[PDB]
């Protein structure tokens, strides 16, 4: 480095300006998630073959109102969730 004077520092890429009226003019060139950004960590692509195996791999969903608590599928109803807690989950030594 050997460079450490004052100045200010971007929040959104880290570049450093002499002056804060630089910077002014640099916040606005910057973009607002595109042409392809992750709605989850913000990143930004130019492709649609990496966002799309970049969003996906997060997989930010729920589906059913209810899920179970080991492997977290989701039923519809709750009943149904209670059926299956003690159809697959649910089995100690004793009985
Ligand atoms: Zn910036
Ligand atoms: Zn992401
Ligand atoms: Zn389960």
């Amino acid at each position: 480095g050997s460079s450490g004077s004052s100045g200010v520092a971007c929040e959104i890429c880290g570049k450093i300006f002499r002056d804060v009226y630089h910077l002014n003019r640099h916040k606005l060139s910057h973009s607002g998630e595109k042409p392809y950004s992750c709605p989850v960590c913000g990143l930004r692509f130019k492709r649609k073959d990496r966002m799309s195996y970049h969003v996906r791999s997060h997989d930010g969903s729920v589906g059913k109102p209810y899920i179970c608590q080991s492997c977290g599928k989701g039923f519809s109803r709750p009943d149904h969730l209670n059926g299956h807690i003690k159809q697959v989950h649910s089995g100690p030594s004793s009985g």
